[PDB]
This record gives structure tokens, sequence and C-alpha cells, in this order.
């Protein structure tokens, strides 16, 4: 029969063998095993979502997005597999380069030298600059999607939140409901704003540079209004040209409601930060997304003058409702290639 793990159907064989139980994730079941064709060790992950509509939509978005990107700094997809026809196919497996780490587990056991906090930094942004290129929206960037090899090689993970950028349609009332992991969110979620644009995967690089500096996240919100609380807390009151920008009456009356904030010195919340790196900080926590910094600009800060090579940072060739029966039937048909 199929490999058992944990008393569940892991359906993999024969190529991949040896299965090591890695840990839940947020599709399902993770385990390493052996590619008895390349003759290394891989990454497994199941997915089981035919039952939902919901889950075939964020199922078939990553399949298509990572099946269609090719980036040293984004995680590909090696291998799937599933039964041969639509009616048996009741899970599907995606094999992914295994990676000995990642960013969240990382932090929360290794202090990183300015050197490492440079790289990795370096890596995340000519990941995000493809993405971008590609008129994609990663949505959900945040350590634990970043993984890491032995040699601090890093690759963004999970596009299961993704969307194509669309700022036109941008505009939202106060208080909107958002998926995104909330420590991650961008001021203007919980004010205006829909998580449309480009400028919301920027706040969360900032957010993951501001963690990287002192291994705590910087925002930890217990709740979606706390969160912006939080934010406030540090960059202070906004002024009253980033006020003018928010047209929505709630949301602007909410802010002008509150007491006054003092600003907190970036050099007094990471007293031995390179100075470099606090002023690109400054630039991705900007509070007003319009004047926030580009990842193509951020690239080419001063902080990573050692890495900057726009030539060596490629771009992509080009830019990237339904019932669940349809779904099974795309991710069926998106799936094929890699048959038998
Ligand atoms: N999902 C996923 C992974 C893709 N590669 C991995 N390497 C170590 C642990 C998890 C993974």
């Amino acid at each position: 029969g199929p490999e058992m793990v944990r008393g569940q159907v892991f359906d993999v064989g024969p190529r991949y063998t040896n299965l090591s139980y890695i840990g839940e994730g947020a599709y399902g079941m993770v385990c390493s095993a052996y590619d008895n064709l390349n003759k290394v060790r891989v990454a497994i992950k199941k997915i089981s979502p035919f039952e939902h509509q919901t889950y075939c939509q964020r199922t078939l978005r990553e399949i298509k997005i990572l099946l269609r990107f090719r980036h040293e700094n984004i995680i590909g997809i090696n291998d799937i597999i599933r039964a041969p026809t639509i009616e048996q196919m009741k899970d599907v497996y995606i094999v992914q380069d295994l990676m000995e780490t990642d960013l969240y587990k990382l932090l929360k056991t290794q202090h990183l030298s300015n050197d490492h906090i440079c790289y990795f930094l370096y890596q995340i942004l000519r990941g995000l600059k493809y993405i971008h290129s590609a008129n994609v929206l990663h949505r959900d960037l945040k350590p634990s999607n970043l993984l890491l090899n032995t040699t601090c090689d890093l690759k963004i993970c999970d596009f299961g939140l993704a969307r194509v950028a669309d700022p036109d349609h941008d505009h939202t009332g106060f208080l909107t409901e958002y998926v995104a992991t909330r420590w991650y969110r961008a001021p203007e979620i919980m004010l205006n704003s829909k998580g449309y644009t480009k400028s919301i995967d920027i706040w969360s690089v900032g957010c993951i540079l501001a963690e990287m500096l002192s291994n705590r996240p910087i925002f930890p919100g217990k709740h979606y209004l706390d969160q912006l609380n939080h934010i406030l807390g540090i960059l202070g009151s906004p002024s009253q040209e980033d006020l003018n920008c928010i047209i929505n009456l709630k949301a602007r009356n909410y802010l002008l409601s509150l007491p006054h904030k003092n600003k907190v010195p970036w050099n007094r919340l990471f007293p031995n930060a390179d100075s470099k790196a606090l002023d690109l900080l400054d630039k991705m926590l900007t509070f007003n997304p319009h004047k926030r910094i580009e990842v193509e600009q951020a690239l080419a800060h001063p902080y990573l003058e050692q890495y900057y090579d726009p030539s060596d940072e490629p771009i992509a060739e080009a830019p990237f409702d339904l019932p669940k029966e349809k779904l099974k039937e795309l991710i069926f048909e998106e799936t094929a290639r890699f048959q038998p």
C-alpha cells in the first residue's frame, strides 16, 4: 500500500522513499523524502483542497504562480504527485527543494550578524523585485515564509494569498476585514486599503528587517485594531499631509481622535544596528504608502551597496467565482505536465 506517516496516507512512492515527518504547515502534512531519481532528499507537502472552493483557490493560485516563476530567491516546484484520473485524485503532493531552516526558526534561536542581515535583506528584495515585475503581490511575507539552506541562500515561499496588483481598486472603508498575517500588515489595511498595491509587500519587508535587528517582532498586535496602535506607538502620529491623503471620514476621524504620539527614533529602538540599515528601515516603514520606498529603490540603497547589481537582479518575462468542480479540473490540468 501507500506510504504512511503519523497514521496518515502520504502517497508519494516509489520515486520518493525514506520519509521523515517535518511538521504541519498551512496546507497539511510536510515530510522530507529521498528522491531516488535525483539521489537527494527533498521536501514534500500534502494538499487536500477539493471539498472547499476557497482551498481550491489558494492551491490553484500557488501552483500556477510557482510553475510560472523561475528565480533563485523564489521556491520552485520540482514535481507534483497525484492520481492519474480526476475521480481518483483526493490529494496533491508538491515536491520542492529541501531547505535547512526558515527565518522564523532562525530568529527564535540565533543572533544575526550585520553581514547576515544585509545578505538576507538583499535576497528578499531581489526575489520581491521579480515578483513585483510580474505584476504580482505576495501579500503574506513574514519570516516563516522565507526558507534558508545550509549556506544561507534564501527562497520566498507560500503564494497562497498572492494577487495580481490592482491599484485602481485599492480603496475601501475603515476596519475592513483582512486575511494576511496581522503582525506584518501595513497601517493602511486597517484604515482604507484592500492591499492591492505593491507597497503592502514593502511594509512587510520592513517589519522583517526590524525583526532581524532585534529577534522580536516590531509590531506584535493582538487583534485587528491593536495592530494599528502598535504601529502608531513607534512611528508617532501621522502628519496633516498624510491624514489629508486619507479621504474616508471614518478612517481619518479615528486617527484624529487619538492623543498625540511621538516618533521613537530608530537608533533608540535598535542601538547596535548599522545606521544605513536604519535609514532603509525608515523608508520601508513609512506611514503613507505613496511615500514608501519601492523595491528597486530599496535594492539601490547604500545599505545594500556591496550586493547591488541590477543586471543580476532579473525580472519576469511577462506580467502574470468558479465552483470547486471547475477548480479541481483546473488543478488536474495544471498538474498534468508531471505525469506519469
Ligand atoms: N513547505 C515547505 C518546504 C519546502 N522546502 C522545505 N524545506 C524544509 C521544510 C519545509 C520546506
